[PDB]
């Protein structure tokens, strides 16, 4: 299981586009891969699940993965967050 605690700089946040990329990125992986943000976690793959998180720019998530891929998915998110989603 791999954790990383990150800050989410788009302006968007997990919001538009941005919220698309992150949920089709995380789909790319088998592991099983969550957001949290204050003290609700939720399904990094799930639509739904980011939008309820209402993560905006400056917001502080803790992202983990589980599963055979979990360092190169928690990599691949990273990645993404820090280019700000392009």
């Amino acid at each position: 299981m791999k954790e990383v605690t990150i800050e989410i700089k788009n302006k968007t946040g997990l919001h538009a586009r941005p919220a698309a990329l992150f949920v089709q990125t995380a789909s790319k992986f088998s592991s099983q891969i969550w957001v949290e943000k204050d003290n609700k976690k939720v399904n990094a793959k799930s639509i739904m699940g980011i939008m309820s998180l209402g993560v905006s720019q400056g917001n502080v998530v803790k992202l983990s993965a589980e599963g055979d891929d979990e360092e190169e998915a928690i990599k691949a998110l990273v990645d993404l967050i820090e280019s700000k989603f392009g």
